[PDB]
C-alpha cells in the first residue's frame, strides 16, 4: 500500500557522473565507454552568450583544454567533437561501471527520474515528467548542467534528458542525448520563455485508478461518459485529450478494478466541474498528472 | 530553482542488499561487512505468527537453513543471532562495497530515504518522514520488508530504519538497524492501529519559506504574532507546538528571506484559519509537513 512519486535507484548513473571544466566554467557530464558527454556551454565565456558561434568557439580549443575529473581521478581526454548541442570529450579510459544503455528521446507525458549533480557529485534524485510543453518542472541550482534524466529497464539505463537551463517561470529545459533540445529553446541568451502547458489528462486517470488500488473511492459515481462529451469537458479545462490509445492503455487498470476507462472519465469530470468539497486522493488536493500508466502498475500491482 | 521531494542517491546503499531467504519465506536483507542484517520475521512460518516466541524459533534453527544471495552469488552463512527484532547473520565474506556508515535512531518529524527492495532487488527510491505517530507513509507491497531507510551526509550512510511491517491504514511501521521499534509495534499478529497524529509545524513553516525562496509570496502578511498566541491556533488545528529551538533552527532560512520566524507564523496562522482560497503553494494545495529545515537549506540554498 502507498504510493509515492518513486525514482529509479540511481547507482548505475552515479558511477559515470564526472566533472568536466574548460577554462573557468565547470559543470557535469556523463562518461559511457571512452566518451564524456556534456553541454557544449561548457566552452561559453559570459560574454559569449548573446549569439555564440560555436563551431568558432570549438575550433580554437584543444584537448588539452578540457580536464574531466572522476572523483579524485583525472581523465586524458583524447579527442573533441560537437553533437548539437552536446559536446563529446574522447577519453583515454573507458569507464569501467558503465551500465547498458541506451539514448532515447521521450514524450511530452512521460516520466524520468533526474540526477541532480554539482561538480560531478551526485546530489539527490527525484521523478519528474516532460511537460506537453517540453519543460520539466525540475529541482535544480547553478552548478547542475549536464545532469542527466534517465529511466531503467531490466539492468539498462535509457538516457532520455540532459539539463541545460532554467527558464523565467523557474522550469527547466534541456536536450536529448543526442543534443537536441526537447521544446522550442536554445541554448543563447534570449527572452525565450515557456509556452502554454496543459494537463496529462491519461497521466490523472492513472492516478486516479491508483488511488482505488489503495483504498480511496469517495470520487466514484454510477455514471459513465462518451468519449466526445467527455474531450469537451476536458478542452474546457485546459486538460489534453484523451484518446481511445490511451482508453486502451488504461486498460489494465481498469480490468484490475473493475472500473471501465468512460466510467472514470465520469469521475474526473465530476471533479473538475465540483473540486473536491475539502477532501483529498492519494494525500494531494490537486488532480496529480506525473504518473504515467506505468508508472502506476510498476508501483501498485497486487 | 525548484523544490522537490528529493532523496539521496541510492548507489551506496543499492550496493549492500541481498535476499534473504528461511524456509518458504524470502525478504531482504543489509549486508555490511561480514553481517547482513534482516527482520527476524524470516524464521517464522504463517501459523506461527500469533504469539511467536522468537528465542525458540531461532534454536532450532542451524547455519545451512538460512540462504543469503548477493546477485548472482550466494554468501555462506557461518553465524546467526538474534538482536531485538533484527537478526544478524554472519557471512563468510565481508561485503567489498560496504560504505561508510552508522546506526542512527532519528526523531518523529525528521526524513529519510527508502530504497524499496523486492528479492534483494532495488525497486525504486523515496523520500519519507516519520510522523510523530511513529509511522512512515512509504510505497511497499508483499515482499518489501528489509528494505531499508537512510540519510547520507559527506559519504557515510546512517542506517536508520528497517521496513518490517503494513498497518491497517496503509502506513507503516519498522525498526532502527539495532532491531527496536518505531513506535508502539510489534512483530506479531495483532490489531495494533496507527495512533492519532499530528502535523509537524517547524516543517511546515520550513516549507513555506522554500516557497519564499522560490517565488510564492501571496501568503505573506505584515503582521506578527507571539509564540503563545500562535501556539493556541497551533493546538485548534493539531499541529505540533512550536519551541523556541524550533525557532532557532528556522534562524537561517529566515535571515536569508529576511522573514522573522513569528512573522512567518502569523501567515501560517491565518492559512490555517482561511485556507488557500484556490491558491497553491509550491504546486501543492495542502500545507507540506515532510521537509526539514536542513531539507530546504539542502535543495534550496542560494
Ligand atoms: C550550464 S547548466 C549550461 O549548460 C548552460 C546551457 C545552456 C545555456 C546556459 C545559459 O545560458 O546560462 C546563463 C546563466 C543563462 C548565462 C547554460
Ligand atoms: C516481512 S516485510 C516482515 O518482516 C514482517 C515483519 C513483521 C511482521 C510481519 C507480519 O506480521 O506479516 C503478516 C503478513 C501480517 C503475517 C512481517
Amino acid at each position: 500500500s502507498g504510493f509515492r512519486k518513486m525514482a529509479f535507484p540511481s547507482g548505475k548513473v552515479e558511477g559515470c557522473m564526472v566533472q568536466v571544466t574548460c577554462g573557468t566554467t565547470t559543470l557535469n557530464g556523463l562518461w559511457l565507454d571512452d566518451v564524456v558527454y556534456c553541454p557544449r556551454h561548457v566552452i561559453c565565456t559570459s560574454e559569449d552568450m548573446l549569439n555564440p558561434n560555436y563551431e568558432d568557439l570549438l575550433i580554437r580549443k584543444s584537448n588539452h583544454n578540457f580536464l574531466v575529473q572522476a572523483g579524485n581521478v583525472q581523465l586524458r581526454v583524447i579527442g573533441h567533437s560537437m553533437q548539437n548541442c552536446v559536446l563529446k570529450l574522447k577519453v583515454d579510459t573507458a569507464n569501467p561501471k558503465t551500465p547498458k544503455y541506451k539514448f532515447v528521446r521521450i514524450q511530452p507525458g512521460q516520466t524520468f527520474s533526474v540526477l541532480a549533480c554539482y561538480n560531478g557529485s551526485p546530489s539527490g534524485v527525484y521523478q519528474c515528467a516532460m511537460r506537453p510543453n517540453f519543460t520539466i518542472k525540475g529541482s535544480f541550482l547553478n552548478g547542475s548542467c549536464g545532469s542527466v534524466g534517465f529511466n531503467i529497464d531490466y539492468d539498462c539505463v535509457s538516457f532520455c534528458y540532459m539539463h541545460h537551463m532554467e527558464l523565467p517561470t523557474g522550469v527547466h529545459a534541456g536536450t536529448d542525448l543526442e543534443g537536441n533540445f526537447y521544446g522550442p529553446f536554445v541554448d543563447r541568451q534570449t527572452a525565450q520563455a515557456a509556452g502554454t502547458d496543459t494537463t496529462i489528462t491519461v497521466n490523472v486517470l492513472a492516478w486516479l485508478y491508483a488511488a482505488v488500488i489503495n483504498g480511496d473511492r469517495w470520487f466514484l459515481n454510477r455514471f459513465t461518459t462518451t468519449l466526445n462529451d467527455f474531450n469537451l469537458v476536458a478542452m474546457k479545462y485546459n486538460y489534453e485529450p484523451l484518446t481511445q490509445d490511451h482508453v486502451d492503455i488504461l486498460g489494465p487498470l481498469s480490468a484490475q478494478t473493475g472500473i471501465a476507462v468512460l466510467d472514470m472519465c465520469a469521475s474526473l469530470k465530476e471533479l473538475l466541474q465540483n473540486g473536491m468539497n475539502g477532501r483529498t486522493i492519494l494525500g494531494s488536493a490537486l488532480l496529480e498528472d506525473e504518473f504515467t500508466p506505468f508508472d502506476v502498475v510498476r508501483q501498485c500491482s497486487g
